[PDB]
RNA sequence: GGUUCUAUUUUGUUGGUUUCUAGGACCAUCGUAAUGAUUAGGGACGGUCGGGGGCAUCGGUAUUCAAUUGUCGAGGUGAA
């Protein structure tokens, strides 16, 4: 209904999850599809870029009803849902958008990056 | 007994002239003969650099908490 011709998307990609939403050019959503929303949860068997491509592709089905052309992605973290490889999966979503009738606008890396990169130890909550 | 005059020396005091001696303030230059390529200390004037200091403000990103919308499972690990 909205017919917002471009919009942003943050690709969240933690170790188990790879949902892909695609919002408009202002902020409010219209469509997000979860990894569990693509039927699977089995914790260890959630990692790879291969099953993560399917969850990110079912986004395009309901995104059709609005009609977003250029999806401008912001990748946060790297992981996804698995059928094969343990480890990365955030590269999956970019392939899903590119294979559908949706277009890529720009690729941005939007991560909380510290200066020195360790795991934290030393101080409160 | 001593007085008086004259000459000389010494001590104190005063004045003109001649000659000689102490003491106080401030500043220039570094010459050459006795260890041999020496501007050794403090700055004033005029430009200049820096995350040196303390305080008072201000801005941005990320995280967390609280409230509200759209949307249904996640987080961890070598497996758990």
């Amino acid at each position: 209904d909205n017919s917002q011709v471009f919009g942003v998307a943050r690709i969240y990609a933690s170790f188990n999850d790879t949902f892909v939403h695609v919002t408009d050019l202002s902020g409010k959503e219209t469509i997000a599809r979860v990894t569990g929303g693509m039927k699977v949860k089995a914790d260890r068997d959630e990692s790879s870029p291969y099953a993560a491509m399917l969850a990110a592709q079912d986004v395009a089905a309901k995104c059709k009803e609005v009609g977003i052309t250029a999806v401008h992605v912001k990748i946060r973290a790297t992981g996804g849902t698995r059928t094969k490889t343990p480890g990365p999966g955030g590269q999956a979503a970019l392939r899903a958008l590119a294979r559908s009738g949706l277009r890529i606008g720009r690729i941005e890396d939007v991560t909380p990056v510290p200066s020195d990169s360790t795991r934290k130890k030393g101080g409160r909550r």
